[PDB]
């Protein structure tokens, strides 16, 4: 596939809900979008970094960069054979997997629908529809916690993923298990504990959570490992799996027991399909993490979260629950617990070009 | 795609030289051969295990039985998106890599053709000739060692793997690294060692050879790993490379630096592109193994060779060093070190049906 | 002893029962029996591989092809002065340790016959009677479990044995322990669980169950040894002990703390002999496991199961839980949970002719 | 077979050389001899403990007692249905291998003879005639090893072993490697170093050594596993081998690469077949160490060299290099390197009464 031209945009788009970071509370999603043209087709990407590097370094202006002067003129009229060859012409450049990601990504797009083929299909899914849980932030009161799961667990979500911090955790969750027996709870960390901590992450032990998410350092491994030895419970790697080395290295030190996989988080779908192989051959469970991402994102998420390896929910809830309105023509809905993947080649959604066009900040295409 | 019918024959093809085994000398190869019918294409897949289990445990009539009354009934006439829905297909059955191999291979050809690709594209690969290393038995004396060696590498190959065994390693391999200072140099140490052994093995390490290959036993990972901690001279795994899960727990252990891989072995492509994967992340060199294949063997070999952790000569000589007449109609044949991957949508190469006719032993015919 | 012909048969024998596995229900044995001549006396052996290769990776099939074409030709007319020169003869022939205790046992047994003394006597066992436990599948509810537990330790079975998998585990092992607070319970957990499950695993630890038999993958001995690390109870291995080598490996790592003992997996007596000193030297306990033989491999077990290390119950019940009519003329029934060796030389058994040639579905005789 | 009777002598033999030990230098062998009755046949058994506890822990005098009082009236006229049953009835004894060796090794003799056998037959040996290797105490003078090493050479031996000691080690054994490039050698350390004389001892890998012998305490596994893992030259373990789970200790640790095996030492050919096959297991060579037995011991000694493991030569030299006349009637005399198992069966010698009584120091008739 060569590709004859691309177009990168940055979006913003208003979220439905407002939530509280580690830097205020933010309300609404600056969004690079990247469409690559090549053959009559179209392969799209879409940026999980944001404005500020709060998750974990990049940022838009970042990958902007990167992409615009980097990037798209290293690979634009390049004759890439297959993804791998779009993997080695960014060889060079030394990190920034999210900037990487959205041109990786949609490349794997525009390649899956030159094959004529659903992207699923061409990453070795083996199932159209993903089973979807759902994340709870830290709530004003244990009543209040209960009454959000309760909600929850009602309208057919099959994981519930509560966030706690040290002070505000065995009780809730203790809480919730009591109240709901059978639910599968898990918790997210949340970077906010450190070795020191392990006692109380320990006392989780009782509780039969289905894993815990990065309790300790977002770049960490090696603490990671020393907490895992000492608990039952799976400790869940998230920013800490930044590509296949990391998830050699964390399975080599017996860091994580479950691993929440974010394509763009690891530089896109070539590294996530490592990462699989990997995880998978260790026994290691996958479930498809969520970075608030539009229809885009959010149908790349769920081609890939069709392979084999990934056994548990993952957040790949309704877009109506995000936005008033997305940025694709589908309308990505889940239902009693499961959301299908998009129809048709590639990803297979649409981008409502009119709309797009009203929230777009900033634009420019560039052609080989 | 639905496999609509397949077609299994048992060939005999006699080789250009005698070749060396635990049981007997082998002048002819007993080939279990496999066409696969669907959309009007034709997958190709060619069995390298043979009547006597001695490289491993199969054999073509266990595996004869395999194909025939368990694997195709189970997949004729069913629809297999991908060559993952083929894998799952066969999991139930335990073992048996190289018979499923047959299967999976020929799956992977179909379906690469039926995506219109060749199949190194549709595997990951980004190259198109692969590099060429060249074995060699244990010789009656060091000169005829030393003359063989020297004609080789006039020849223009780029590694020389010559076979030891305890009572003749250290010398002869002495004398070919004086005469040849600069020359590639490769040990197959045949599961003719134990740690009992470890002292000799470690006198190699003076030599700098690129590789020891399995040194110990034919199915072990614990005590090559125990071996691999006292030798600065990488261990190369092949026999015990049985499959992701083995290879995953070779890089946990430590017990080997180098990986042959042999995709038969290892049950086919998926296979291999899981252990390409775990092999890569740990920075872990692999080349690509020969087991004396027939032209669609060898034509598979080459597309699976051009993936990027690849980084070694493999055993893919000239077609023309076995055969006299080979049973594609395209002559695999290599020059100055290099063997090109040959053309055309899937494994590239097409049958002689009449000259395969006159060297089939039996043949079954089998439709949905 | 000169083996001066053998008679090898596939049987095809009804099951009283029906009951399910990896690949639809089976309600039927196909047995691969030998019959070894040699100094007026013959040895006979009985073949545990199915149609299938789900336990594990042989099957009749290609255990037949191996008997006739390779083995036996290697065997006929060799002076063997004992079991060991048999070994030695089929040592160029890797795995396949149940096609190769087919010969070894019936030899072994022919052996034994020459010295003219039970089997028992001659591979040093102890006592002349067998004590029995029995093994339950999953049932459709706990309440079932409990009465099919109950009414079998009426019976007076001295170990009952359950299986389980992820979400069938603690709950109604926990009720059928209340239930039965001094009975000897064990999980047979059937290789359906990974690391990720250790949490569930580790909960049955309260329960005190005298071992969980193979949890994790079928081949493996690393994992096994991180999940005995983590745990009180037992870990037994089953089909990862498929030879000395492996049992000697698994002492090393700690992979299990009791063995389930199958000579036929094992490759026959003679490494069962060296597993059971392997064993004993590490305080290693062992039980006698059940294949579904017919009354050759039954009265094999019952001999092999005489040694001291096996100090806990094994699968040696009645033959009439199984056959409305067995192929030896011996009603090996067991009563108040102890099962008797057969008396005489030898495995103490005797062919019922006419009935085996009447299920009888193929044969071949072999002279030297 | 029921033991009838039993005699039990107290021999004093005249060595043909002077033999240096820790306390005095030795000219006489005071051997216990036993001769066990059963069905017509008679068994034969050999001490190898001295009159003082140089070696190990056991006298004549302390092994006659419990010979005498304790272990021949526990077991005459007793069922014992096999050398299992032997065993047993010695279990509550602690320790005193070498004084339950007698009768265990007697016992089967006899038990072989009733079988109608050769003792290697029923032992499990693969051969009839096994490699002989020298031993050589400290000379005066590097020139005298050198003479000695070169007679020994020209006789046939296939190993020379050196006793060394700190101060008597590198430049004696340097000297006799450069004289004799090709020549196996071995050293027998002595128990005369500790952790301390690492270095020194270490220096001696560069001599390619075949094996270095219990070179630390007499009694230890830990220290002398911290000293193999700094060597590549394998240590042989002798006095710290008293038994199998001593073996299955070494090889847990890695305390040794070579077993030396002594059938007294171990307890007799029970515990021999168990360490064999521990060895086995873990691929450490055997080879047959020697005790300066009279025909009785040599014989027994030769029948267990018999066996699979065994693969490096043994200390059984032709019984004229230390008699001048020996208590059997035949000559077990070896030949270019090797000896000859005697024919017969059970260990195929026979005593001359005549000689033996000339040489009675005491003896005593027991029966059932």
């Amino acid at each position: 596939m060569r590709i004859e031209a691309a177009e990168l945009r940055i979006l913003e788009l208003p979220l439905k809900f407002r939530f509280e970071t580690s830097f205020g509370v933010q309300t609404k999603r600056t969004i690079l979008l990247l469409r690559l043209f090549g053959e009559g087709l179209e392969g799209l990407g879409e940026g999980v970094m944001e404005r500020l590097p709060l998750y974990r370094e990049e940022t838009v202006a970042g990958a902007r960069y990167l992409l615009e002067e980097v990037f798209l003129p290293r690979v634009l009229g390049r004759d890439l054979p297959n993804p791998e060859a779009l993997r080695e012409a960014l060889a060079p450049f030394r990190g920034n997997p999210m900037a990487k990601a959205v041109l990786e990504m949609a490349f794997f797009d525009l390649w899956a629908k030159a094959l004529g083929r659903p992207l699923w299909q061409v990453l070795g899914g083996v199932r159209q529809a993903v089973e979807v849980g759902v994340s709870l932030g830290i709530q004003p009161s244990v009543e209040d916690t209960l009454r959000v799961v309760e909600r929850h667990l009602e309208e057919g979500y099959r994981r519930i993923k509560l966030k706690i911090k040290p002070g505000w955790d065995y009780e809730v969750l203790k809480a919730v298990r009591e109240a709901f027996p059978e639910a599968t709870l898990t918790a997210d960390a949340n970077s906010a504990y450190s070795l020191a901590n392990l006692a109380q992450l320990k006392r989780l032990d009782e509780l039969r959570l289905d894993y815990i998410e990065q309790p300790l350092a977002y770049d960490d491994l090696l603490d990671h490992a020393k907490l895992q030895r000492e608990l039952s419970t799976p400790i869940c790697l998230d920013e800490s799996l930044t590509g296949a080395e990391k998830a050699r290295k964390a399975i080599e030190l017996g860091a994580g027991r479950v691993f929440n996989v974010k394509p763009a988080r690891l530089g896109g779908h070539g590294e996530s399909l490592r990462v699989h192989a990997l995880a998978e051959s260790a026994g290691i469970p996958l479930w498809m993490g969520g970075m608030l991402e539009a229809g885009v994102g959010r149908a790349h998420n769920l081609h890939l979260a069709t392979l084999p390896g990934f056994t548990k929910p993952g957040d790949v809830s309704s877009a109506s629950r995000y936005w008033e309105e997305d940025i694709v023509e589908e309308a990505l809905e889940a239902k009693d617990g499961l959301m299908p993947v998009p129809e048709g080649v590639g990803i297979g959604v649409h981008l409502k070009l009119p709309f797009v066009e009203r929230v777009t900040l900033w634009q420019r295409y560039m052609s080989a």
